[PDB]
Protein backbone atom coordinates (compact mmCIF):
# COMPACT_ATOMS: atom_id res chain seq x y z
CA UNK A 1 0.00 0.00 0.00
CA UNK A 2 2.74 2.16 0.89
CA UNK A 3 4.06 2.20 -2.96
CA UNK A 4 1.26 4.30 -3.96
CA UNK A 5 1.46 7.16 -1.43
CA UNK A 6 5.05 7.37 -2.87
CA UNK A 7 4.50 7.27 -6.31
CA UNK A 8 1.66 10.17 -5.73
CA UNK A 9 4.39 12.01 -3.33
CA UNK A 10 7.05 11.87 -6.45
CA UNK A 11 4.27 12.96 -8.89
CA UNK A 12 2.74 15.68 -7.45
CA UNK A 13 6.04 17.70 -7.03
CA UNK A 14 6.59 18.09 -11.03
CA UNK A 15 3.82 20.17 -10.92
CA UNK A 16 3.84 21.66 -7.09
CA UNK A 17 6.84 23.45 -7.44
CA UNK A 18 7.60 23.16 -11.22
CA UNK A 19 5.34 24.77 -14.17
CA UNK A 20 6.38 22.47 -17.21
CA UNK A 21 6.20 23.24 -20.68
CA UNK A 22 2.83 21.58 -21.44
CA UNK A 23 1.04 19.42 -18.86
CA UNK A 24 0.41 17.05 -21.65
CA UNK A 25 4.18 15.61 -20.88
CA UNK A 26 4.05 15.01 -18.13
CA UNK A 27 0.81 12.82 -17.88
CA UNK A 28 2.71 10.64 -20.20
CA UNK A 29 5.52 10.26 -17.39
CA UNK A 30 3.14 9.51 -14.77
CA UNK A 31 1.75 6.60 -16.90
CA UNK A 32 5.54 5.38 -17.34
CA UNK A 33 5.69 5.62 -13.73
CA UNK A 34 2.15 3.57 -12.65
CA UNK A 35 3.54 1.31 -14.95
CA UNK A 36 6.66 0.58 -12.91
CA UNK A 37 4.84 0.96 -9.71
CA UNK A 38 2.04 -1.01 -11.18
CA UNK A 39 5.20 -4.20 -11.41
CA UNK A 40 6.40 -3.22 -8.10
CA UNK A 41 3.30 -3.84 -6.18
CA UNK A 42 2.84 -7.23 -8.22
CA UNK A 43 5.96 -8.31 -7.35
CA UNK A 44 5.08 -7.69 -3.41
CA UNK A 45 1.48 -9.31 -3.98
CA UNK A 46 2.99 -12.08 -5.31
CA UNK A 47 5.23 -12.69 -2.13
CA UNK A 48 2.41 -13.26 -0.10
Amino acid sequence: QELQQIHQYIMALREEYFDPSIVGWTVKYYELEEKIVSLIKNLLVALK
